[PDB]
């Protein structure tokens, strides 16, 4: 559409120009409108480029955040979808995009059969569609799961619309101004030294929210260029986590994990770090405990052993590969002592890692009570008068 | 160690092509102007509205590409790392992972994604473990003042 | 230290040899006595 209205004020323009380039003068009064007309179909046409050149700018900033985020939406989007028929356009779907969810899932299932029905799958889908899709508790916390990833992609997909609604009203309005100053400028009505005051004045207000349009640059390009983290996702900065809930230009809202909501100006944090836990791997997991100096070497390969039988044989928790490691010795009586371990998931389900760190934790006392190791105090001497 | 080359070359040619975008991208929108004016097409007032315009601008982006050179003067000519290189920051140690023109991806010991701004690194001592030599040890114990030599 | 893992159990692994080697030297560490007056 851009395009197209581009080319035909350009033709009018340019039809125009060829009827009058003639030098046929019909009278002075004529010369003055023609040359104000002409004036004003070249300001026209600057405006029509300026807006061009923005929508340009708009659709590579979208189309950025289309391979940001718009891939991981289609992929859900056709998880849904594939899951709702067992039981551009895409970028339009994701736009227009648990009891009962469970309840429908078993309803579905065959009675007294825990395992997905294979004939329900095979009637609904093709075998290698449902294998590749592939307990009705854990296939209806798979379609809450889902449904929630969903929720937040369609939310992350409004957030970043909304921000470029914003950005494209704000240069909109740069554009607008742009181009009625320059059609004033070429109808040439102010003479010159009200220009040059226009000028002084002018630099002078640049400045003034020059001062601030910089820490504005520097949000949206944080923002936009860097794209640290996305909605939904549980963020750190100085040190606290916490889940981000508003994208704005000009700031953030953030969730704590008590539920406290907080507001970032975006140019500040450009200059802090920024981690990601729904972009990260999965996670490590650290344990400190003490034991006493004297405790024989068999019982700490005793401990290891143990500790790496109760890793392995829960998969699902925690990866088999584990390490101890002796971190340092206080007055050779009290030795520390740490275990570190990776999850299956990483720190954006902060009350299961929680759980999972105090299962490990309870683990690891029973796992030292039953091998017997102690922890004593250093003897003191008491000399009595 | 030829998976972690070949990342590395991967990052490397991955920033010189957004580089390379960056700075055809200004080569083009110079050329564009250059031939307006050659053309001589606007008027005078028109012309110093324009340089009054592209200076207002022109500090605008300024502020911003002067952290962008910064950064990019860090990760080419100082070159502190390479991808997969472990580099202690502010004390604590962490993994390269994405080399970008404006911020460095770094994966910590606890496996947690970090994003820093390149420009901030230019300010920072940076330390790494793949180019040092081999490192040194220590342990503390404590023992009784009477004990004998 | 690029193995972090490996420099973690070899320092462990020295930290245990530190640890037997003082044991069987028969090296103690005992705390200042303190004086106690009764009343």
């Amino acid at each position: 559409k851009s395009v197209q209205v581009f080319i035909w004020l350009c033709l009018i323009l340019v039809a125009w120009i060829l009827l009058f380039n003639h030098d046929v003068k019909r009278s002075p009064a004529a010369t003055k409108v023609l040359k104000c007309i002409t004036r004003t179909l070249i300001s026209i046409l600057t405006g029509a480029f300026f807006w061009l050149v923005k929508t340009l700018l708009l659709k590579i900033l979208a189309a950025n955040f289309n391979v940001n985020n718009f891939f991981d939406r289609i992929q859900d989007s056709v998880f849904h979808q594939y899951v709702l028929q067992t039981l551009a356009w895409t970028m339009r779907v994701l736009m227009e995009a648990l009891a009962a969810a469970y309840h429908v899932f078993r309803n579905v299932a065959q009675p007294f059969f825990n395992y997905i029905e294979e004939e329900d799958l095979l009637r609904f889908m093709i075998k290698e569609e449902v294998d590749l899709v592939f307990t009705r508790k854990a296939f209806t916390e798979w379609v809450v799961k889902v449904y929630t990833s969903r929720r937040a992609l369609a939310h992350s997909l409004n957030d970043t619309k909304t921000a470029v609604k914003q950005l494209n009203k704000l240069v909109t309005a740069i554009l607008m101004v742009v181009t009625v100053v320059i059609w004033l400028l070429l109808l040439e009505v102010a003479t010159t030294e009200v220009l040059l005051f226009f000028s002084t004045q002018l630099v002078a207000l640049a400045f003034i929210i020059g001062s601030t349009c910089k820490n504005l640059f520097e949000s949206i390009v944080f923002v936009f260029v860097m794209h640290p983290y996305d909605v939904g996702d549980r963020c750190v900065v100085d040190g606290v986590a916490m889940l981000v809930e508003e994208m704005n230009l000009l700031t953030t809202v953030f969730l704590k994990l008590n539920n406290e909501k907080v507001y970032y100006p975006n140019a500040v944090l450009a200059t802090k770090p920024i981690s990601n836990y729904f972009r990260s791997p999965n996670m490590g997991e650290t344990v400190e405990f003490s034991i006493s100096f004297s405790t024989p070497v068999s019982k700490i390969a005793h401990l290891k052993e143990r500790i790496a039988e109760y890793l392995e044989q829960n998969p699902q928790h925690w990866a088999p590969v584990h390490s101890v490691v002796v971190k340092e010795i206080e007055n050779m009586n009290k030795l520390k002592m740490a275990l570190y371990s990776d999850h299956t998931i990483t720190f954006q389900e902060n009350r299961e890692r929680n759980l999972r760190r105090t299962e490990l934790s309870l683990a690891i006392k029973r796992m030292l009570e039953d091998l017997h190791i102690d922890y004593t105090l250093l003897p003191q001497d008491i000399n009595l008068t």
